[PDB]
């Protein structure tokens, strides 16, 4: 199955996952997607997406991430987020490295990680 | 016009926004509400609110605010997002008070003070 854990193991994704997390410092259980949501597919413009999230085991709701991967293309954008226990204040990194992320697609992948994709499947297709 | 800064100003809002932003220690601007966009009506499950934004003006894409606010109960709810300079990380202060905020009410908190609500005015209603 398509995760986040596959796309960065994957022969000819490895190296891209590497690319998009360079410089970010992610803890380790992302690479090793254990607890993830099932792949979603989302339209945005003209482009479609697969779109997955993980989350820590154990501590679910304190650290998620989620990942947009083009299956045509190979290209995939990212968003990675941690919740301080102190001040339940939520940190977000945006995994970029291509500057090609919209204001819809940043949407999309917080509703990926907060968990609104996967209860409302087809409710983010912004197509064009 | 009903913007966040109408809501402060209110005289039946304010000490709910007030509340809103206790021990928070949010920036003059967002009272003082001056660029926003104008409100959108979304429903979530059996619910209607108002749901407004706002920005720093000329540093809009610096600091901004979303706030959900029910026309029928005067209940409200909110989100800040700074975007760090240095790093570009994303810093997300919940403005919730009641714990009433629902997986999908994030989102929708999110995607207005991203933008996607204004593009999409009728592409985040999630109704029961």
């Amino acid at each position: 199955d398509l995760t986040i854990s596959s796309l960065a193991k994957g022969e000819t994704t490895k190296a891209a996952f590497n690319q998009m997390v360079q410089g970010h410092k992610l803890p380790a259980w992302v690479m090793k997607g254990g607890t993830y949501t099932p792949a979603q597919t989302v339209t945005l413009g003209d482009e479609t997406y697969q779109v997955m999230s993980a989350c820590k085991p154990h501590d679910c709701g304190s650290q998620r991430i989620a990942v947009m991967w083009s299956e045509k293309s190979n290209q995939m954008t990212g968003l990675f987020s941690t919740i301080d226990e102190k001040t339940s204040q939520e940190k977000l990194t945006w995994l970029n490295v291509n500057d090609a992320l919209s204001i819809d697609g940043k949407t999309v992948l917080f509703a990926a990680l907060t968990g609104s994709l996967e209860n409302h499947p087809d409710g983010f297709n912004f197509r064009s």
